[PDB]
């Protein structure tokens, strides 16, 4: 659509196409931790729990809901894990 | 809606989806509260009497009124509580 | 309204919703002055003569004026009282 | 309007309100006059003859003309009197 | 049409025309790398895997979809490549 | 208008209010002149020749131009006399 | 037509007319060229091998389509030549 | 017509009615000289040869085409001559 | 008519009904003239040769083209005169 | 009608109807004049030598004409006088 | 226009007024030998035979250029001269 | 352009005019040459191989690429040759 | 582009050209290695084996990664080596 | 990313290359400790114990938080150790 | 978030991740203490009992306080204990 | 808020939490006092006048003013007293 | 406001509040009397003929003028007297 | 204004209010004449003639000059005399 | 300016006002001269063969170069002369 934000996960940081951003946190997270994985995947077999998208110093936002009205467009947003 | 605010509880500030911000001050307070137990509650037994909301240096917000019309948006706001 | 100020009054600073400013500056000492009893007070009983407004080094601002148009708006004013 | 200006009697600077600045210089010291013995008289017996405002070590301001043409806005000029 | 953006190849940064930037990542991949054999290719034999397209200290963006929804337009992005 | 000057006349410093600074440097010397008598004269008999006018360490201006295309605004320069 | 563009000759910068700049890169090549001969030249008897225009810090703009859709307008390109 | 355009022979520019704009550089040149000599010629005995327009730091307009088609309106163009 | 413009006699600046502004420079100049003497004159002895109009730093314009051709509308041009 | 303009006599500015604006310059100032007195007025008996009306910092407009093919529509106006 | 520039005559530094930079090192030079015997000369025989302008400690200028293209604006430069 | 840097040689520095910067070592070191050479020159007979520009204590400079790119602006650079 | 570093190999210190910076820490290596032998190379007959880049206590810098991202800009960094 | 650190390896001070620093102390711990190993390490066999990083006289950091948050960036730690 | 303090516990010094440092005296001494517990503790079997932190020749901080709004950051304070 | 003092109470300097330092002397008093009590008192049963604030050498701060407008912050003052 | 000083009576220095120091020496003389008498009057019966102060072998101030041009702050001067 | 400086006359050494020292030698004198005859004058009758200042080992300054170019501030000159 | 030197005519040292110091030798010796004769010449009618100017211990300066080059300032150098 026109939405886009950015995941840190860990020393990459992962660009997501978010398309318009009308979904609940969940499917991102997995777009995302496929682009992780389509980043440097040697053979699949890992974990992939991460626990919660971060602002710079701006706390936890909730994990659940409807991404494009709580959180904004075009931000860098980290990923806090363990995904080893 | 297109509002959003922030509350710092210790140290997770949670962030607080605000939606219209059309509300009294009591809901938010509930909602954040919800969010801080869906950051890290274990079994639900504490306590959550969060005493009052700040700007840095900036005094006490009264604690009952239209949010939006006296607070601003995309702000960090603390909290001030007991809820161990 | 969008207007609002800051008082402080001692140690708490007190933040004033404001509304739209259009008003003399008595109601708003009572606003406050409502505030600071919101903010500590046990059993009513004390004293609230208030004496005057200040800027930081900025002098006495007329107590008595369409606030809004001599004061501006989003600033911190200092409250010089008895009310022990 | 949306003008203001400050004029320091001695140790109490007196925030002047001055709405639009559209005045000779006259009036102003009036209004200030009034509000110093809205700050402090006791009896009204006194004195009233101040000689010149200034900027802090800016010379003297021409003591008649188009206060807002002249003098600019939001500053503070002192007040050199004698109203004892 | 009206889109274009820029690869970062090393040292010269390659313009690129982008049309309309309706494409999947892989046409303009091409597009580039023609174009920086158009720059400073002797005899042709070199290798030309460019591994991905970066924003300054942005991400990486995927490298299949549809450039223009991902991203945005007139922009610097590097080229991180082999291609020696 | 919205143009002003500093001359500076010995121990006072007489603001010069400068309208537009569309003139010539001779009626601004008039100007500040009358200001200078209005600041303290006596009985009108004294000299008036002021020689010109300079920044700190910085040189003769040019004594007959149009002040507002050499000379800047909001600036003291002091003035060099006999007046006595 | 409405179109026209900047070509920067070393340290003559030379005003393109482009008309409408519907034409392959080649010929405004000429025009220029032709323009900074009309610029200095004494006896034509020199070089003209112009190899590539830029943007300031922006790269290689490919040498041979059609301008105006991948270059803009109104802009300052430099122009990377032997000549002498 | 509607058009109209700046020239700036040295000190004193020259605001040049240009009435449509449609001609080739010529007349202006002409017309300009005309009002530069109606600004200030003492005797007509002179020089006239302007060598050519520029922009700020733009580059040499070619001095010919069809001024309205190249260069646009309502611009200070200066000019670099000798007519002493 | 629809038209109006603004000369500037020195700090008084003197807003000129121009009625459609089909006139050549003259009348105007005369108009003006008659304001700027319904202004202040005490009695009629003076001299009145203004000598040109100008834009801010904008140049000489041509002191007897039609005005309205060359000159735009509702713009502040000063006066430069002699009439003491 | 539908015309309407702004006088501003000192602190209070007074909106004026003005149904059609054709009138000179007079029968305006009357109608304020009863407006500024429909004001504020305790007795009447005062002065009322409104000197002439003026823009921002724009001049003096001549204060007779029809006041509505100069002077536009819907403005603020200020109010130069002595009525006290 | 908007330039102005400091030559350094001796003990005497003397502002020049530049108007808009826009010549070659020599008319400068003169406006200030003209500002220097504008300064102190009783009668004029003398030389002038200033040979270049510096930075502090910063080298010599060529001297024929664009003064404002090398130079840039409001700077102090001294002259090295006989003129004795 | 709007760029310059400074050359050192020996005794005397020497200003370069640099215009845009856009350019190889040489021809700066030959405008530099020239300037040295119309600083002093008596006779042109001489030697002019520089070695090298440097930093105070910073290295060699390559002596070929664009300088802009390299090197900064505004620079002070030395210059070590010989040249007797 | 914008970037570059500064090397030290031995007494003469050479300066990097770096570009953008984006590279691993090899190209440069050879850069400069080219650039100390463009500074001093005889027959080219030596060896280039440099171990490693240092702060000037700061220790050892990894030796292979993207300089720009961990080396930060405008340092001198030494280097050890042998290569006689 | 922008951030970087020092850990003190004994003799030689490792630079640490830090990325975001957003991580707990382990992974740092040991990308230094790969970085030691890459600057000496003969056959790998030793012990890597390494107990905790200090500042000068600074106590110790605790061992696993989020190095960015506790500690600051742009340090020089010291790293306390059995490796032998 | 961005604060952070130093205890002295003895010959460790025990540098105390602070958080925000929106917080009474309390939890600081517990994470200190955890963290000295976390620096040598053999078996937990000792005491806690930690009298109150000091500047170097400062007085005693009260103990209770809001750490950050006493007690500024980034400060070595000592601690003054038994537990042995 | 932001500001502190320190009173030296004998032996114990006790550091004074002071806020914003908008009160007369007293309270302050109080506060050190219940600060001196809270430092080691037994049974409350003691006397408490304390005489007077002093600086190093400095003299006697006169003890009721608005301490933060005489005194200035973070500053070591002993307190002078009676009190067993 | 900001400006304070220090007057030396005999044993006790007696520290001046002194507000902003725009007064004649005068009413300091006062205030600081009053300060004397603060510190160690029984009956009000003695002499106040201070004469005048002093720096530390710096000469004597006069003892009218606006004491802040002449003399700086955070000054310890001296007074001379008789008071028994 | 800022300046002030310092004269011997004797046993008293007068303090010297300078203003801002825009003033040749002769009025400085006066000025400290005056002061010394403040400090000390019976009936006056005595000699002024005081033939030059000096520093304390350093020569006679120059008995005209504009003071505050040659000296500096805040310095104690001597004073040589005969006043008797 | 704000250069200033001493020279030691024999048994008075003679304060050198030296303007800017921009001056080869010999005007400054000139001036000196004209002090030394102008603290305490009876007729005119000497000598003023001045040899050269020394540092206390330090060797002969050069007698004819640009002094603020060489000697830098605030210094006494002597003078050894015939003048008898």
């Amino acid at each position: 659509s026109e939405f886009k934000v950015t995941v840190c996960f860990g020393r990459t940081r992962v660009v997501v196409p978010c398309g318009d951003g009308r979904m609940k946190v969940f499917s991102l997270i997995q777009q995302a931790v496929t682009r992780y994985r389509k980043a440097v995947a040697k053979d699949p077999n890992y974990w992939i729990q991460v626990h919660r998208l971060e602002h710079g110093d701006g706390g936890i936002l909730d994990l659940d809901d409807i991404l494009c009205d709580v959180a904004d467009d075009k931000d860098r947003l980290v990923a806090v894990f363990d995904e080893q």
